């Protein structure tokens, strides 16, 4: 028998899901059923919702789409920063809630996971400011209100929200019947973008996270091999193109960008600018040079061209129309590569040797995730090679997201090895999605940066304080503490630059275990960008 | 220089604050240099956010006041649910979110921990129905805005919210000259007074609002004067000395033992003091309470023989109970030994043993699963605590908690019962236990997964399991020598008994105790309340 639950799974596989993560509660048990029950679609449980609302915008980067199920209250309300997580750095993820019978909610009942005031519409109120929809759902409404905030989704790839109560699940409904001045807009757009590509001597593309937000990546890497044009990311998009194309520029992170980068961005007679958002975190604390004068920009919610906002558009086929673009090939050069062979010594390793290693040693098809801290700062600004994609939240910038985003991305694309840079200050926040991991038998390869403490606030302020300071855990030691055999997961401890590029390679050729290796770095030790970085930091901070 | 931080760090020091929990960040860690410096308050650094919230309400329950810091946007909602858990069963926690200069909010600046929409009002305004009281600090409105939300504090013993910018934080302030702060009341008492003069069989009920206001000895002192036959909810549990001999036991409906499901329900009068009638509190509402013969008083409102009541003082309203003459009840209360075999431990057997050897001033804390329906209508020794959250029920809970009171109360032994499905929620707090050398009794209920789960729906579906941990070797993982938590494994009876004894006798070590239960068991409570919750939820 068809229900509204069926209804919902539908929609969620013609999204492209496969897995759904979260944490039963009796709320949602009876809606469960109906996911263990398809054979298309798999119940990935976490130990706690933070984690399901993390792996699961890590997922939705690789996948696409993503969605999670939690239990009215105590399930949400501890899910909401992931949410909010997956609202400002724009990822389509699915937040399924499941709520009390609507008796039980019509009554005004004192039950479980309520303030016992009768009132069972506070927390969907609550993600009003971090969802681009949300609905509560009734027998009546289900299937129109299921495809109006799933359409907001496909629209916006901002996360939504669906309060599921028990009984209205598993009311009767039949399976979906049709599929979830612009259009001049979007050709006078298109034409003026074609005449000043056509026109310029030196121009440059900048791509940023909404572009990953609609699987964009591929039309923006054919785009730009095509036409030979100039691109740079932000470290808040990067992997927007394929970085080993050979117009490939770099990173651009205001004054902290490699010179000549920084100058052939900053002396450019056009730029287009597409899906990017300027952030402290990617612009080198607001140090960029970006003329608007000289710019068409293109995001998902407005544009302007020459400093003129525009509204009446869509900006995924107008990215997609760019491949019709004729008449555009840049014929310029590009800026000088001095990539050096990585030659290890017995010495201790240290951040500025670890990440000219990471770079040199990473391979094609790799995915390479990075958390805030000495891990974001050493790694955003690596060359990737062919087939890699890259994972990093430089806006919102929770501290811990990147290990449960590492594994759900890890499962939307078993055929890219993950590569995980984490803190040991960061670790400690998300660390029970081990279990998952172990049960899941994935292969990430996950480097713990065990600095005995949290060295990028030790540079920004206060680098002997007490509260800069971590228990210091056994980090090689917790696959074992979570059930592991050495026949799933490897473990490994790492001192010097010989061991590193043994440990890496050794990791990198076995893709049938999972790698948990900690590296031991000295707590004062910070990548050259992250030293000039926590100094604008503390400016942006001061009293 | 004496700044608006100091201001607040007097304030919590008044309100009998002396542990500070949270996470830092770039907005909170020049505030946080004037919490080093205090020679009378320590930080206490949590792994993570939501087990902060949850840590600062145990410490609340306990100590009667909290507060932690968090980082504006990312630390704050990570702590919404801890928040929301304080605000349902009514705890004085202080959320403060450090947050921006006041320079970056007004220019409205795409910085970290923001969507990039210059807007630094969302997260503050989310918080609207999970506080009595909220506040942005201006270096104009700090001291005021500091005392009004601390006030409703003390009013409501509700959590409230302070968002401090850096650049408000560091500016000047005075320190307070004076620390912060009735015919209805009249009325009331003197209805009490003739209903308890008159009853043959009165019954007080208290609740978890007692508890808030620090009111348990209070109760005490009313009830072994009166001699007034008491009950209490799961929910407000040691709100009374269990001890008393006029205490009967944990009424929850028709769940509840017979004698004392008797006595409630034939009582001719009924006082309910802070009591919310909750779902987990009254076997799925099968309580008989008739509100005809009941005065009920709680925080917000009264009830007066279903007469609606309003302008009254909670705090002094209990306190005047005191007061009371020609109250002595003369009546009868109702009927109320552990031999080890080495027989495999099982639920009831679990609990009947619990019960046998709890010792005076010990605070038992029980998660959200078998340990709550176990442990919750179980006897208290004299001066004992309990801490359970069955209205909010956000299981991960205890585990913090148990340490945020642990830490409130040093004296008090904590034994915490925790499922396995639970503690992993919540686990990477083992860090700070480990740090601060505490001492708690850990017992981890390891039955394979989610059984409360399996009682409501689905015992054999996969989603009811979860991935088996080494439970008894996350010690060392942590950082834990044997010097400092003792590991053990428990399968029998006899084992039981030695282990719980053996760690009770150690004060000096905390306790982490592997309980191997069989997903099948549930105790005789929850093998009933179960298929309650699963009717609840009927499709
Ligand atoms: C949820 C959350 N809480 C707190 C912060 C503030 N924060 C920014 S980076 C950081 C320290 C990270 O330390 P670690 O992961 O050890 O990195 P590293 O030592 O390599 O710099 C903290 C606490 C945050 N960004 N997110
Ligand atoms: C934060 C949160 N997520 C989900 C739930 C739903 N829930 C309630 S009890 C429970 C399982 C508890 O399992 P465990 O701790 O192993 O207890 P036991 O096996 O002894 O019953 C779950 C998932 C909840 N109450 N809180
Ligand atoms: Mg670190
Ligand atoms: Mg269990």
């Amino acid at each position: 028998m068809y229900t509204v639950g069926d209804y919902l799974l539908d929609r969620l596989h013609e999204l492209g899901i496969e897995e759904i993560f979260g944490v039963p509660g009796d709320y949602n048990l009876q809606f469960l059923d109906h996911i263990i029950s398809r054979k298309d679609m798999k119940w990935v449980g976490n130990a706690n919702e933070l984690n399901a609302s993390y792996m699961a915008d890590g997922y939705a980067r690789t996948k696409k789409a993503a969605a999670f199920l939690t239990t009215f209250g105590v399930g949400e309300l501890s899910a909401v920063n992931g949410l909010a997580g997956s609202y400002a750095e724009n990822l389509p993820v699915v937040e399924i809630v499941g709520s009390p019978t609507s008796k039980v909610q019509n009554e005004g009942k004192f039950v479980h996971h309520t303030l016992a005031d009768g009132d069972f519409k506070h927390f969907m109120k609550m993600h009003e400011p971090v969802t681009a929809a949300r609905t509560l759902l009734t027998a009546e409404n289900a299937t129109v209100e299921i495809d109006r905030v799933l359409s907001a989704l496909l629209k916006e790839r901002k996360p939504v929200y669906i309060n599921l109560p028990v009984d209205v699940a598993a009311a009767k409904a039949e399976k979906p019947s049709l599929p979830l001045t612009s259009n001049t807009s979007d050709q006078e757009i298109l034409n003026k973008i074609q005449e000043s590509l056509k026109n310029a001597k030196k121009p440059i593309v900048i791509t940023g996270h909404e572009i990953i937000s609609f699987g964009l990546e591929k039309t923006v890497s054919q785009f730009i091999s095509k036409t030979k044009l100039p691109i740079t990311t932000l470290n808040f998009g990067k992997s927007s193109v394929d970085e080993a194309l050979p117009s490939f520029l770099g990173i651009y992170n205001g004054k902290l960008s490699e010179p000549n980068l920084k100058e052939f961005v900053e002396s450019a007679d056009f730029i287009l600018m597409l899906g990017v958002k300027l952030t402290d975190s990617s612009t080198g604390v607001f140090t960029h040079h970006l003329n608007e004068n000289k710019m068409i920009s293109l995001n998902i919610d407005e544009g302007k061209i020459f400093n003129e906002s525009i509204q009446n558009f869509d900006f995924e086929s107008l990215i997609s129309s760019l491949l019709d673009l004729s008449e555009i090939e840049y014929k310029g050069k590009y800026i000088d590569k001095k990539q050096e062979d990585f030659v290890p010594s017995n010495a201790l390793l240290s951040q500025d040797r670890l990440w000219q290693a990471v770079e040199n040693l990473t391979q094609s098809n790799e995915t390479i995730v990075a958390e805030q801290g000495t891990s974001f700062f050493g790694a955003s600004p690596i060359f990737l090679k062919p087939k890699s994609h890259f994972i990093g939240q430089p806006l919102w910038g929770s501290i811990g997201y990147t290990f449960p985003a590492a594994l759900g991305s890890q499962i939307a694309d078993k055929e890219s090895r993950h590569l995980l840079f984490i803190g040991d200050g960061s670790l400690q926040l998300t660390v029970q999605e081990l279990g998952l991991a172990i049960r899941e038998k994935i292969n990430p390869i996950c480097f713990i940066i065990n600095n005995d403490g949290y060295t990028v606030e030790r540079e920004i302020h206060g680098p002997n304080q007490s509260y800069n300071d971590i228990p210091m855990w056994n980090y090689s030691k917790l696959p074992e503490s979570f059930g592991a055999t050495e026949e799933r997961v490897v473990s490994k401890i790492v001192r010097t630059e010989n061991e590193f590029v043994s440990v890496m390679k050794e990791a990198q050729a076995d893709p049938n275990r999972m790698y948990w290796i900690e590296l031991i770095l000295a707590k004062e030790d910070a990548p050259k960008v992250l030293k000039k970085m926590g100094k604008l930091f503390a400016e942006q901070n001061k009293s």
